[PDB]
C-alpha cells in the first residue's frame, strides 16, 4: 500500500535510535575502554539495521553493519578502542541518517 508513508514512520524510529549512538559517542570519549556505552550502541545499529534491510532502505543498514563491525571487536576486546574507531563509526551513524533522509 502506502510505501512512502511506511518508509517515512520507519525512518523517524531510526534516526531516534541513531541519535542516541551520537550522545552514547560523546560518552565513550570520556570512558573509551568501557564496555557498557559499546553494549548499547551495537543493539541501537542492529535493531536498526534489521528494521531497515526488511523495509528497503537506501543504504542503512549497510553502513550500520561496518559500523557495527567496529563495535563488535571493541565488546571483543580485540583492540583498545582507539579515537580512530570512533572516527569512523562516528561517520557510519552520521550517513545512516542521510540514507533515512533520502529514502523519504
Amino acid at each position: 500500500g502506502s510505501h512512502q508513508e511506511y518508509i517515512k514512520k520507519v525512518a523517524d524510529e531510526l534516526k531516534e535510535n541513531s541519535q542516541n549512538i551520537n550522545d552514547l559517542l560523546k560518552e565513550v570519549e570520556k570512558n573509551p575502554e568501557d564496555m557498557e556505552y559499546w553494549n548499547k550502541i551495537y543493539r541501537l545499529l542492529h535493531t536498526n539495521k534489521e528494521i531497515a534491510e526488511t523495509a528497503g532502505f537506501s543504504s542503512v543498514a549497510k553502513v550500520e553493519h561496518t559500523a557495527m563491525n567496529l563495535v563488535d571487536k571493541m565488546l571483543n576486546s580485540e583492540i583498545k578502542i582507539t579515537s580512530d574507531l570512533i572516527d569512523k563509526i562516528k561517520k557510519k551513524v552520521d550517513m545512516s541518517t542521510r540514507e533515512i533522509d533520502k529514502k523519504v
